[PDB]
């Protein structure tokens, strides 16, 4: 009731910045997340006991894969927190409530394999969900955990507010399917530029929350260079394991997933920053000006990858 979560001073200050790294002490990640809910949403958004129990069941349903793990979930939530704290007044109480939960849950029970490997292996999830295979799984895992006893953090919401928040969470989690990102950012580009973009148009809000989700999900490219470079090793550890699995099915993987083509990583990251990251943070900064530090950090990391290619590191 009178119970604030507080962090040590360096964390209390640095958590407010976009480039914050949540650190290697796993047992602090739940308290970091509660801290962000309390400041973002309020000390009364959730019953603490239900929230704590929800966080620990979410944590237990992330697997120990190199990249798509519990650390990625809390990292993507921290980026969302920074966005919401720098754009206070643009977001409903339900959106604040739902989006941090969406980020924490967005990769639930990930196995370190793409939608594309599931379809080729013919995994049961690919017959249950023909598109956004893993992302429909993540949402379904979210609803499951929410329906466990004493886990309903949304218990105090009205019936219709409940249905609204679960609909925000669903669209937020679906939007993390990067295949959907390209069309969504193109449409937001055009709507912003012709001056049609309208935040009272719910279907416009949806697209903007979609773009934030892509931004939070890729936020590893906006960290300090050593964080960005070491996270890339985890990202490629998964891609190469998937490449190995492709070869086991008799399929030559794309070069991104072929550990034999390790040497071209620098050039591959460059393509990824130019094709995906830069456009994403450009359009996001256009629509939400206080998110510009994400664009600036992304550009500093692209420059670090250029430096790697030129032999300067
Ligand atoms: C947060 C985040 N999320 C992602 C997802 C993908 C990617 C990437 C990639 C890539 N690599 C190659 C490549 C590599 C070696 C040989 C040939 C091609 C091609 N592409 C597109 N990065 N990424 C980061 C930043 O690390
Ligand atoms: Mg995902
Ligand atoms: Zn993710």
């Amino acid at each position: 009731g009178l119970m604030q979560f507080t962090l040590p001073v360096r964390l209390c200050k640095e958590i407010e910045l976009f480039h914050f790294d949540i650190g290697p002490f796993e047992n602090m990640w739940p308290g970091i997340f509660v801290y962000m809910v309390h400041r973002s949403c309020g000390t009364s958004c959730f019953e603490l006991e239900k929230l704590c129990r929800f966080i620990m069941s979410v944590k237990k349903n992330y697997r120990r894969v190199p990249y798509h793990n519990w650390k990625h979930a809390v990292t993507v939530a921290h980026c969302m927190y920074a966005i919401l704290q720098n754009n206070h007044t643009l977001f409903t109480d339900l959106e604040r409530k739902g989006l941090l939960i969406a980020c924490l849950c967005h990769d639930l029970d990930h196995r370190g394999f793409s939608n594309s490997y599931l379809q080729k292996f013919d995994h049961p999830l690919a017959a249950l969900y023909s598109t956004s295979t893993m992302e429909q799984h993540h949402f379904s895992q979210t609803v499951s955990i929410l329906q466990l006893e004493g886990h309903n953090i949304f218990s105090t919401l009205s019936s219709s507010e409940y249905e609204q928040v679960l609909e925000i969470i669903r669209k937020a989690i679906i939007a993390t399917d990067l295949a959907l990102y390209f069309g969504n950012r193109k449409q937001l580009e055009e709507m912003y530029q012709t001056g049609s973009l309208n935040l009272n148009n719910q279907s416009h809000r949806d697209r903007v929350i979609g773009l934030m989700m892509t931004a939070c999900d890729l936020c590893s490219v906006t960290k300090l260079w050593p964080v960005t470079k070491l996270t890339a090793n985890d990202i490629y550890a998964e891609f190469w394991a998937e490449g190995d699995e492709m070869k086991k099915l008799g399929i030559q993987p794309i070069p991104m997933m072929d550990r034999d083509k390790k040497d071209e990583v620098p050039q591959g990251q460059l393509g990824f920053y130019n094709a995906v990251a830069i456009p994403c943070y450009t359009t996001l900064t256009q629509i939400l000006p206080p998110t510009e530090p994400l664009l600036k950090a992304c550009r500093d990391n692209l420059s670090q990858w250029e430096k790697v290619i030129r032999g300067e590191e």
